[PDB]
């Protein structure tokens, strides 16, 4: 167990509660397995490491030098999900599969934690909680991706959008390519 | 993968971000391992099953007939943590170890989910998200335990306190023995 610098990845399915309230069991399985397959493949392709699944949430980590990969991974997941919704009919529940991604950067305590009854690899630090809250912050944001200033520290490639300070407080950033093209739940209930 | 009725357990350390901001690495490890050891032992003692660790959060599940155990498990964790803080000096960081527990009941999709690169046992349903939000709901509540009406459905044993409807909306319940004996973060910063 030691203190290491890492980049934390958090992503989940938007309006997943309403999706599990109206879709049958076989369709929820297909939709979640589709989301897990797209996320883990793109994360692993850029050297990322998927740590664990929590319901519909995907947690991954990148090394301190892989800020370029964490952004490219997020953009590739968003683009592949947008191509998925366009290649299916409007009545297909896959047409409602959106995501929200949060990235953070900072020191975290990495090591095996727990007791004799349960030992598990764990990441402890502010960067883990910040990445989860920025991921949930994208639900009220027009961009499916949000990261801190530590992930941005990759300037020559993307047009970084400064969304300002949010809940102490931190600064939130995003990219223009992460723009989303509430009304999701209304789109789900009307279609299904 | 099938639809099963379960009781979901979620618990974390209160003000864990401020604790990781002021305590050294060796002390955070001791505090988290203490919390994991107390939780997993009491959960396993009542037949519960600790599913996974997420930072400082502990996720567990009980069968549909173990609503009596999920409440007793929560009360035993609260009592053992209260006895821990009284058997240590006020300067000991273990004197600041509090918890918040959320319980839920409902149908969840149980089965192995993911892709070929990552397969993991997963629980999908409203009961998983509700238990996590009731656990976070205890931070603004005077009780370290909060559960839905499905967990309460065990009437002859506890004096159930009806806290009313909260965020659709659900009803929240607790017990008088879960009373806590914001000021936590102020207690942490002054002591440390």
């Amino acid at each position: 167990p030691q203190l290491v610098e890492k980049i934390i990845f958090f992503s989940d399915i938007l309006a997943f509660s309403t999706l599990t309230e109206k879709l049958p069991v076989n369709e929820v399985v297909i939709l979640v397995n589709r989301y897990f397959s797209i996320c883990t493949r793109i994360i692993s392709a850029y050297g990322g490491e998927v740590t664990k699944f929590i319901g519909d949430c995907v947690m991954a980590s990148f090394t301190k030098e892989q800020g370029d990969a964490a952004i490219r991974t997020s953009l590739d997941i968003i683009s592949e999900l947008k191509q998925l919704r366009h290649h299916v009919e409007a009545t297909n529940p896959l047409h409602l599969l959106y995501t929200g991604i949060g990235l953070s950067y900072g020191h975290v305590i990495e090591g095996n934690m727990g007791s004799s009854l349960k030992m598990d690899h764990t990441l402890l630090g502010d960067a883990v909680n910040v990445a989860a809250r920025l991921e949930a912050l994208t639900r009220q944001l027009p961009y499916a991706l949000a990261f801190t200033a530590g992930v941005k520290k990759c300037q020559a490639q993307w047009t970084f959008i400064n969304l300002g300070a949010h809940q102490e407080a931190i600064e939130v950033y995003t990219v223009n390519e992460a723009q989303k093209y509430l009304q999701i739940t209304q789109l789900i209930r009307q279609t299904l």
